């Protein structure tokens, strides 16, 4: 299906891209979230997929409102497609 040069080329592509999924509970009012964030979740619990590099200082920055916390990497950060799309 793929060659390997479509293969390789898809590879130097995403491997620049970090995404992370981050299960939080606490306290989440008066905060912004960057932009590589998708938030789930109801008031007091989130899960969030976003970027590692924007994961870290708004942890950093907001962390103190945050009780308990899961941090995962994306499968997609060792996932090659079967085909094309
Ligand atoms: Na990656």
């Amino acid at each position: 299906a793929l060659t390997a040069e479509e293969i390789i080329q898809y590879i130097s592509d995403a491997k620049k891209f970090t995404p992370i999924k981050v299960y939080l509970n606490g306290n989440f009012e008066g905060i912004t979230y960057p932009e590589s964030f998708k938030v789930f979740g109801s008031e007091q619990s989130k899960v969030i997929f976003c970027e590692a590099d924007d994961w870290k200082p708004f942890y950093e920055a907001y962390g103190s409102q945050f009780e308990d916390i899961e941090i995962e990497m994306d499968r997609r950060n060792s996932a090659i497609p079967l085909k094309d799309l």
